[PDB]
């Protein structure tokens, strides 16, 4: 009747939040993933990844974070991705075709890695939905035949197409910090019901702790998302709503 969504981003960033995303789908509602083609442990990712059919994983495009696979002169600076791409972006100095090239290049590799077209794409740091790059990515979505994470309220905000390409009715990045709890996960479930939306993603970042989860602003709390998406209460009311668990291939 409804459908849920529960996508674990940053596949691939370190073993341990590989480890952790999988315990998360295993034994809790986590039903997707979206991977970082060039993450530390995308290897490691991919083999966690053929060996759990039950996890649908979909595509983290990323332009702030690793070394790009193509060579993007117009972005990178000493070889690597980084967070000047929000200024470049309000100056009106993104390197669209180079940002194009470099999403095909890590569509190509994803169907390497994990032997299957990404369920969807999504974005590191939410690079996709900028207003210069959401219709390139979507294009290619709706090319590829696969979904898009569309966060509608940024979309409206930036008169972007809310039909740009297939996607649940709406999208929480709600469920973080170091308050996250059982309460706040349903909060997003009961404000999606009141909109009248008939599926919903919810963003989350389980893992265990290693030493590249530690370099991160957001450590700990990830410990706590996991907990949260693996007690047997949080499967119950989900239930309780008339959900079924999903992916982005329902859409
Ligand atoms: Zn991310």
């Amino acid at each position: 009747e409804r459908v849920l969504i529960v996508n674990a981003d940053d596949f691939g960033l370190s073993k341990g939040q590989n480890y952790g995303i999988i315990e998360a789908c295993r034994n809790g509602v986590v039903t997707s993933t979206t991977a970082l083609v060039n993450g530390a442990a995308i290897d490691h990712a991919a083999q966690l990844g053929r060996s759990t059919p039950e996890l649908a994983v979909g595509m983290h495009f990323v332009l702030t974070l690793g070394e790009p696979l193509s060579a993007m002169p117009g972005l990178t600076r000493d070889g690597r991705l980084g967070k000047w791409i929000w200024q470049q972006a309000e100056e009106d100095s993104l390197p669209l075709e180079e940002i194009a090239h470099e999403l095909a290049c890590q569509y190509h590799r994803f169907v390497e890695l994990f032997g299957h077209e990404p369920t969807h794409i999504d974005s590191h740091h939410h690079v996709h939905m900028f207003a210069q790059i959401y219709p390139i990515v979507a294009a290619f979505a709706r090319e590829k035949g696969i979904a898009l994470r569309i966060d509608r309220q940024v979309a409206a905000q930036s008169g972007l197409d809310q039909q740009a390409a297939r996607s649940s009715a709406g999208f929480s990045s709600e469920f973080y910090g170091e308050a996250v709890s059982e309460e706040l996960f349903l909060q997003t479930l009961d404000a999606s019901i009141a909109r009248g939306e008939r599926s919903l993603e919810v963003m989350c970042h389980p893992a265990y702790v290693d030493r590249i989860i530690m370099g991160s602003a957001y450590c700990y709390p990830r410990l706590d998302e996991l907990d949260v998406l693996t007690a047997a209460s949080l499967k119950a009311a989900v239930a309780d709503r008339g959900y079924r668990l999903g992916t982005y291939r329902d859409v």
